[PDB]
């Protein structure tokens, strides 16, 4: 059992998650099983992840052999920018709750700022890879995922991979019925996202922090790519507390009040990684960890830099 954020709109959003990209099925049901008797009370998903529907079976059975309470429960999706053209928004988001077998949502993610050409072909791209665009943008989008809000199908909206810019563009649409309440992006000592923390939070956004153990199984991956569970530095700092380095990178978070959503579908990995609130970095602990900002991102696999609202060009 968790200590929360609280959002504006007052609901708590649980500070540790369990994620589920690139959780297969056949694991990923087990995975939420195992996180919620392990105290997990958040779950992070998404339409591009193509697993809602085994997700919906794990908090269906789990509901149903009265372990947790559906009020209890804090589930979050995402809406792919291939659908944000305004009769998609409302079918992909109902394809979402189906697969997930729910009555509502916590929390509606916009997933990417870009929105890419309609349809259900979610990775549109030429014959150098490139991001195939679309017309409709995140602001139109938006619009859509409002009415869910003012139906009940959705308890709070929020963003994923924006900057500062776009939540400004965002924050300052005029006619915006609802604001967002969580601003989910990739975090961890190499990528601390520091002024964008600093933005969110002076506007009242609260940060969810994904990939925080540097996603070590991505397919991308370079042997040259920095390893945050084989760094020295944070295995000192485990070592200092006998817990893991995994166990540190998700605490990191937990002390900035930023929500945190650790992936796992092996279930000693799930309890390990919400064993976090029986110790405490030390101020000085955390500044070391805080020095060891690279800039560096484990995800931008998009090749879509040439369309127009890409995030990872500005400073924050
Ligand atoms: N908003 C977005 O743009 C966006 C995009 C992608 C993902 N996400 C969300 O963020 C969540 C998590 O981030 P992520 O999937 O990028 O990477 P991550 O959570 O940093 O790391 C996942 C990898 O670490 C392993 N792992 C987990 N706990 C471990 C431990 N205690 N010790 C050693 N290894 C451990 C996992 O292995 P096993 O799984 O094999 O145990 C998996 O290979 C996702 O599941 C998804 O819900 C959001």
């Amino acid at each position: 059992m968790a200590t929360f954020v609280e959002l504006s709109t007052k609901a708590k959003m649980p500070i540790v998650g369990l994620g589920t990209w690139k959780s297969p099925l056949g694991k990923v049901k087990e995975a939420v099983k195992v996180a919620i008797d392990a105290g997990y009370r958040h779950i992070d998903c998404a339409y591009v992840y193509q697993n809602e529907h085994e997700v919906g079976e794990a908090i269906q059975e789990k509901i149903q052999e009265k372990a947790v309470k559906r009020e209890d429960l804090f589930i979050v999706s995402k809406l792919w920018p291939t659908f944000f053209e305004r009769p998609l928004v409302r079918k992909a988001f109902e394809k979402t709750l189906k697969d997930l077998k729910l009555s509502y949502l916590d929390v509606y993610l916009i997933h990417w700022p870009q929105g890419f050409k309609s349809g259900d072909d979610l990775f549109p791209k030429d014959d150098k890879g490139n991001a195939i665009g679309g017309k409709a943008t995140f602001l139109d989008a938006w619009e859509a995922m409002e009415e869910l809000v003012d139906e009940g199908l959705v308890k709070a909206l929020g963003v994923s991979n924006f900057s500062h810019f776009q939540i400004e563009k965002l924050l300052n649409k005029p006619g915006l019925k609802y604001k967002p309440v969580t601003n989910q992006v990739e975090c961890h000592p190499y990528l601390t996202q520091e002024k964008l923390i600093q933005y969110c939070h002076s506007k009242g956004i609260t940060v969810t922090a994904y990939s925080p153990l540097g996603s070590p199984d991505r397919p991308w991956a370079k042997p040259e790519d920095p390893s945050l569970l084989e760094d020295p530095k944070i295995k000192e700092i485990a070592a200092k507390h006998k817990k893991t380095a995994a166990q540190v990178l998700i605490r990191f978070h937990i002390q900035r009040n930023v929500i945190v959503i650790p992936k796992s579908v092996t279930p000693a990995r799930i309890v390990e990684n919400i064993q976090v609130f029986d110790f405490k970095l030390s101020d000085e602990e955390m500044a070391t960890i805080l020095s060891f900002n690279r800039n560096w991102r484990a995800c931008n696999v998009l090749q879509s830099s040439h369309l127009e609202d890409y995030p990872f060009n500005a400073e924050y």
